[PDB]
């Protein structure tokens, strides 16, 4: 059997990084997967990296398919040694709980079961159900809330972009503009008046003080000063 | 017997979605149920998506259902082979684990026992439970705390979105008339003097400051120079 | 066989701690463990202290790579005793459920079984997503956040300092120079107005008022009256 | 024998990716192809996208290699024997002109020939050859040159950012910023002279006078007015 | 073993000139090859006229495909009796050495060699890199050059309006609408002084002597009398 090769895999692999769950991933997914057994499709479908929500969803909709599929069509009362094989399971289906020479008997057998049409058609379920309730984050997505304190916005900015596709110049370029564009402008502020050309220290040790005592009183105090 | 139709599951479903699990439910249900196979009830109460919470209240009264079921008939001594099936059981009443077939001589079987009409009395009981005791969730009743970041609001929002139901355009104009609507003044006043025709970001970046030390010394300040 | 020896242990447990997980652990592993056996690659990863998370996210990559292992190698119908030997198995590459000697068999018995590599291709996989995807902790990263009180800091600070490796003076002389120098103005202004040659009672029990109505009203009044 | 996993294939496409030619891909190839066939390396080269340069350095240096080996090892009659086995060509250790069964059979007949090893030793020198000399094509290296037209560096930098590694979003906010940021002197003042968020066809329309006999005589009538 | 009917041809043609290459070309590609032989997809890509590098860069694909199926295959030297079916080459799943016969005696081999499934993989590659890497140019992107003379402007337009796809009528307002809109300020400002609804010629005639010696130094002496 001609099973998946690295080109294919990685271009499927390429096309899920670039558009993340755009709905151009569908046609994509069932182009790249013609005849694919149950194992290439768990190979596709396990390479991809990050999404974990996603992925999460994707094996949620495959486990209620699996489980569908198990409740319509019951077992066979006894097997048969001579001529015959078992039928395939709903586990078996998604390739979990089988091996690659059963499926190659089940597409091969006549009449075919074609167990792959099948766990494509769940596999597109699931990656439909991920594009219509599932919104990927970015690094532009990291802003600091109006009562957090620099420190946690830094370390989930700084998390976001590790996660982050990129390359370390564009990640850089990144660290110098959006982190201090994204703040909030009691921070914002502080970091305004800093100046330009000063490292991640002594904007942490500047913006160390918001929301404390001292710049709560001393942001009144300038607020009654202006008003009076 | 003939399964159920696709029109009728898909007629089951609709108005399932329109009247969101009004007192109208359940003559529609009952009407389209009819002599209905306990794994044609069990299709048609899986097929429907959405309503997470009214399908787990619905799971817990059909367990309760057959928990009592299974209380009140005991086990029979023993099964008897010839010209004679095994009774049924709570389990199998409810259609989990039984197959298609046993359902079928159960209600063929004379004096027939009618596994279908009590799975749709237990499953009638489950939906008036929900009836009294369930209130669905629209993009109309989300609404911005009173003391709640603009960004968890904002994401709240399109969350209720993405599950809601209704064409893009509509959601598109539901977005554009709700969410400046939908918040709490402190909010709505930024959003106001912001000016018509702004973009979600920059809504964003300008109520990041909203229950920060910065905006509760203005606030505080022009309240005292309105009074004095 | 040749197994690892104390020097070659010791001297890559030393280059992780002192290069942390940089990417130049990688080749280090690559040439202090060529030909070594999957016990010895287990010795070598568990003699590895600190690095919690690190040596978490290694353990998981190595059972995903385990389990993708299981997945695309099958099980043989049936084992034969004169001439053969038991195939491998995900978690006997990994060397959890496997012995010396069937590790010893493996590498020998021709055509040979390259456990030992594949498990180093697995380490090394887990290595790169720590160094990818991991962050070391140090004792210059404590500082305190705005509305942390004194004591909690201290002791996130002298926790982070007992899990730090370095000489006993050196640490006194950190406690000496950071603890003072990470820490919220409101804590700072404190402290250097308590003045030098203060020991850790002094200044805990100076700054337990942080926080407190009576600090948050002096600090008030003091900005009204340099405001006006 | 054991064939390249996709898994780490995936992983080292990722890593050229990410790193871009820097000096850790060279140990981490070395990490994921130990005992890997030569065509396994082949396909390990082929399949990375981009960096024609780099990949044209490296196919060049293995060309010469293969030149230098078979300068160096001379020609045999090789008469009919029971190894019955012809020895490799350069282009075989290159993995042109060699299929899998003589290539496992070089690794694996006595004595062991390692044509994998040879084949890695090459390209171990290429990517040495690439680190040294070929230096990475990003985004935010694209600058207008000072007598160049403005449609031809939005060409130049759109033909850039479509093969850039990047999220839609991110590229999006890319053009939104260097497209402008980057820009002759007298493209940038044309630019701010127009309002923010101007669509990419007015600023180019705004553009295309720059360098013409029109704006020179205006911008010298300008330096003179403002001179004298 | 029936060929591709002409309406679907007619269809696949006018699909991809209406929306260039946009992404929604290789979903309609899958549904009208289905089971499509590979001669069949060679007049497919054959039929479709325009975007020249769009084809050279899907022949590249193809190309590189092919090569990478050439290495991983090997060749059979001695043929074989039973079966008698030569393994397909890298040339003879894209069709461009295989016949008709041949490829049908593929997809109908027992077991089937599918021939047809395999190349619409990599048209889908290709197609995949032609949205990736390929901006169609249309009439609206013709914009003459600060320094480009009227002439080679006007000849350059009537060629892409020659390979423009509309209809005459459409092809005549745009040349009215589009030549005078699309040109240099220094250009335009001589062509809207000149008179509304002026030949072509008597156009080029005017705006000939632009860039010149004598335009030079006038539009020099205009905006020093201007300044002064």
């Amino acid at each position: 059997h001609q099973a998946i090769s690295p080109r294919t895999l990685n271009a499927w692999v390429k096309v899920v990084e670039e558009k993340a769950f755009s709905p151009e991933v569908i046609p994509m997914f069932s182009a790249l997967s013609e005849g694919a057994t149950p194992q290439d499709l768990n190979t596709m479908l396990n390479t991809v990296g990050g999404h974990q929500a996603a992925m999460q969803m994707l094996k949620e909709t495959i486990n209620e398919e699996a489980a569908e599929w198990d409740r319509l069509h019951p077992v066979h009362a006894g097997p048969i040694a001579p001529g015959q094989m078992r039928e395939p399971r709903g586990s078996d289906i998604a390739g979990t709980t089988s091996t690659l020479q059963e499926q190659i008997g089940w597409m091969t057998h006549n009449p075919p079961i074609p167990v792959g049409e099948i766990y494509k058609r769940w596999i597109i379920l699931g990656l439909n159900k991920i594009v219509r309730m599932y919104s990927p984050t970015s690094i532009l997505d990291i802003r600091q809330g109006p009562k957090e304190p620099f420190r946690d916005y830094v370390d989930r900015f700084y998390k976001t972009l590790r996660a982050e596709q990129a390359s370390q110049e564009v990640k850089n370029w990144m660290t110098e503009t959006l982190l201090v564009q994204n703040a909030n402008p009691d921070c914002k502020t502080i970091l305004k008046a800093l100046g330009p050309g000063a490292t991640l220290e002594e904007m942490m040790t500047a913006c160390q003080g918001v929301g404390g005592p001292g710049h709560k009183a001393r942001v009144i105090a300038e607020a009654m000063s202006q008003v009076t």
